[PDB]
């Protein structure tokens, strides 16, 4: 009923970040796309970090399993699944395309419709969430090069919010995760702020007077 609301003072920016365990070596599980959608939830989780505007990275030390990722220091890149999630918001209405390109070693991701909100004195509640079919799976061939670049384009209205979740594996080696914004304009991104969100929580009973 309601896909936006007057106040939206409570969204943050940023993708949350959860890095999950991942078996060293496993080239069977980065093709598995139950593993990829669902299965990686059921592992260890190694690190949670918020406020990530900046997705993306490239990482092989062939001195080092650990680095740091997103400011976070001694992250296990070599073998970890990691999970991003947030609220797109559309800025302008138009054609908004969600590339990954050249992945080390797989990835997976949902584009939800846009959100319905529940609007609160302090802030809005995105009603939906958790969408379930993803749009995109690119996996790098075992030993060979990741030529794939994939994309999704869809239509987004202005002012609205669209749940995104994205899964990246990295098996060993090098982590290499490109994923880039092409906004309606053409500009290509790989800086999300001022369209990836958080909403923060509110007190439910207070959510009016
Ligand atoms: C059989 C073997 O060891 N081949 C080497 C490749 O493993 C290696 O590329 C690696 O492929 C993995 C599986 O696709 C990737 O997960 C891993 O990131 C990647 N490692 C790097 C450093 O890119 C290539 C690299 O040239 O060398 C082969 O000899
Ligand atoms: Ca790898």
């Amino acid at each position: 009923t309601a896909y936006g609301c007057d106040i939206t003072t409570n969204a943050v920016d940023g993708f949350d970040a959860t890095i999950y365990q991942y078996n060293a070596n496993d080239l069977r599980l980065i093709r598995d796309p139950t593993f990829m959608s669902t299965g990686y939830l059921g592992r260890n989780v190694l690190n949670k970090i918020s406020g990530v505007t900046v997705p993306g990275f490239n990482i092989w030390n062939p001195s080092s399993r650990t680095a740091t990722v997103y400011g976070v220091k001694n992250v296990n890149y070599y073998n970890m699944v990691l999970e991003l999630k947030g609220y797109f918001k559309a800025d302008v209405s138009g054609d908004y395309k969600l590339t990954l390109s050249h992945i080390d070693d797989s990835s997976m991701l949902f584009f939800g419709k846009e959100t319905a909100f529940k609007c609160c004195d302090a802030g809005s509640i995105p009603l939906n969430e958790a969408p379930t079919d993803y749009s995109l799976f690119t996996i790098k061939p075992s030993n060979q090069v990741n030529s794939e670049v994939i994309s999704a384009t869809q239509y987004l209205e202005a002012g609205k919010y669209y749940p995104v979740r994205i899964v990246f594996v990295n098996a060993l080696e090098r982590a290499r995760f490109d994923f880039k914004l092409t906004i309606p304009s053409g500009a290509v991104l790989d800086d999300f702020q001022n369209y990836i969100y958080q909403f923060g929580d509110l007190d439910e009973n207070s959510c009016h007077e």
